[PDB]
C-alpha cells in the first residue's frame, strides 16, 4: 500500500502534485487485475490541472509514501520490482504506447529487491528524461509487490500479485529529439497470467531466478536509480 506525494527535477522538490500534476487514486489499494482500465493509471484516471516542466537529460524523482509524506513508504513485506514507462498525453495511455525507461527488480550483490532499497531510499527513485519530441506525456511508476503473487488474481481474487500504479503529467520542453519515443506495450494487456514475474513463489524461488515481467527497457533510456535526491523534512 504505497502512493506517489510528488517529483523532485534535478534535486528540486515540485511540491505535493497529490491530484494536481499526480493522478492520484483515492487511496493506497493495489490493482490486481490485469485486464482492467485501472492498470493504465489507476482508479481515477482524469487528466489533472498541471503538467511538471522538465527538459531532455534532467533527473525525475518520483516520491512514494504509505499514510503520510517521508514514513515507513511500503510495507516491508511488499518485495518486488520497480518499473518507468512514458507514453505521449495525446494517447492518453491506450494503444501500443507505453515505452520502459527503468527496471530495478534484485540487487544480488546487496539482497535486496527494489522495493527494500525503495524504503531506504525515502521513497524516492528516478529516472533521466529522454530525448525525445518536446511535448506533453504521462510517466507512469510501477510497483509490484509479490507478497501474495504465488497466486493468480484471474483464479483466485484475494490474492495475486499487486500493482501500485502513479501516472505523473510532464511536459518536456528543451529536447533535440535525437531519440524519438519508439512503439510501446498497452497497459492493460502487456501483462497477462502467463507473463513471466506476474505469477512467482517469492518464500520458496530463490531472489536471484526471478525474471520481471518484460518489455525490455528502451535503447533510448537514459537511465535510473533508487535512491534518495531530496530530504523531505528539510521543508
Ligand atoms: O484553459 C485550459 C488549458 C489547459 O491546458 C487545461 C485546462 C484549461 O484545464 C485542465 C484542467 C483544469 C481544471 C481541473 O480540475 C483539471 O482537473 C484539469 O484540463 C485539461 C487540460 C488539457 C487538456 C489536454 C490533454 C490531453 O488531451 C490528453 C492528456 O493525456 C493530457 C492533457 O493535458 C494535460 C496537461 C495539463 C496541463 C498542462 O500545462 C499541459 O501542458 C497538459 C496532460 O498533458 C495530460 C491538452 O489539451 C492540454 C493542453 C492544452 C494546451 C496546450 O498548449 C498543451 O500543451 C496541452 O491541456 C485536457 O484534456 C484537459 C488543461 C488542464 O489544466
Ligand atoms: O498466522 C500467521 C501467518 C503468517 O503469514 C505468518 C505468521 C503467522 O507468523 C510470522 C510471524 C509472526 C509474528 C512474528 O513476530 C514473526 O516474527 C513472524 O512468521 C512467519 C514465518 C514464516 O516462515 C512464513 C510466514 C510467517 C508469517 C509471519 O507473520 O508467512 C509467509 C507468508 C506470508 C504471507 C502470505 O500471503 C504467504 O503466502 C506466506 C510464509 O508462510 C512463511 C515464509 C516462508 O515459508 C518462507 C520464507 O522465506 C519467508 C516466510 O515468511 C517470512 C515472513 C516474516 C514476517 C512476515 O511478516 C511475513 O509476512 C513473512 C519471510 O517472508 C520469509
Ligand atoms: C477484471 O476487469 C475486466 C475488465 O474491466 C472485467 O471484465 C472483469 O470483470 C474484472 N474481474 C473482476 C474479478 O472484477
Ligand atoms: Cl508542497
Ligand atoms: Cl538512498
Ligand atoms: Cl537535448
Ligand atoms: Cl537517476
Ligand atoms: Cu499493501
Amino acid at each position: 500500500h504505497t502512493l506517489v506525494w510528488g517529483v523532485w527535477v534535478n534535486g528540486v522538490d515540485q511540491g505535493d502534485g497529490r491530484n494536481i500534476y499526480i493522478r492520484s487514486p483515492p487511496n493506497n489499494n493495489p490493482v490486481k487485475n490485469l485486464t482492467s482500465p485501472d492498470m493504465t493509471c489507476n482508479v481515477d484516471n482524469r487528466v489533472v490541472p498541471k503538467s511538471v516542466p522538465v527538459n531532455a537529460g534532467d533527473t525525475l524523482t518520483f516520491e512514494w509514501y504509505h499514510n503520510t509524506r517521508d514514513d515507513d513508504i511500503i510495507a516491508s513485506s511488499h518485495h518486488g520490482p520497480i518499473a518507468v514507462y512514458i507514453a505521449p498525453a495525446a494517447s492518453n495511455g491506450q494503444g501500443n504506447v507505453w515505452v520502459k525507461l527503468f527496471e530495478d527488480a534484485y540487487n544480488v550483490t546487496n539482497s535486496t529487491w527494489a522495493v527494500d532499497r525503495l524504503i531506504t531510499a525515502h521513497g524516492q527513485h528516478s529516472v533521466v528524461v529522454p530525448h525525445v519530441a518536446p511535448g506533453d506525456y504521462l510517466f507512469r511508476a510501477e510497483i509490484i509487490a509479490l507478497h501474495e503473487a504465488d497466486s493468480l488474481y484471474s483464479q483466485n481474487p484475494i490474492r495475486g500479485a499487486q500493482f501500485y500504479i502513479s501516472c505523473a503529467q510532464i511536459t518536456i520542453n528543451s529536447s533535440d529529439d535525437s531519440t524519438p519515443l519508439p512503439a510501446g506495450v498497452p497497459f492493460p494487456g502487456a501483462y497477462t497470467d502467463s507473463t513471466p514475474g506476474i505469477q512467482f513463489n517469492i518464500y520458496t524461488t530463490p531472489a536471484t531466478s526471478y525474471v520481471a515481467p518484460p518489455p525490455s527497457v528502451w535503447s533510448g533510456a537514459l537511465g535510473g536509480s533508487i535512491a534518495q535526491v531530496g530530504d523531505a523534512s528539510l521543508e
